[PDB]
């Protein structure tokens, strides 16, 4: 069979990309007051983000 690789690919590539999207948000997601509040690293919410 060959149809079902391609069938599976389609999705599986680009709902991995959307989870990996998500990923990232919520490393970020888990930084401190310290992480946060602090100026040097909001910058690494845009740069990351």
């Amino acid at each position: 069979l060959e149809q079902t690789e391609k069938e599976i690919q389609m999705l599986d590539r680009l709902y991995s990309l959307y989870v990996a999207v998500i990923t990232t948000i919520k490393g970020y997601g888990d930084y401190f007051w310290v992480d946060v509040v602090e100026k040097i690293d909001e910058m690494g919410e845009q740069v990351q983000q």
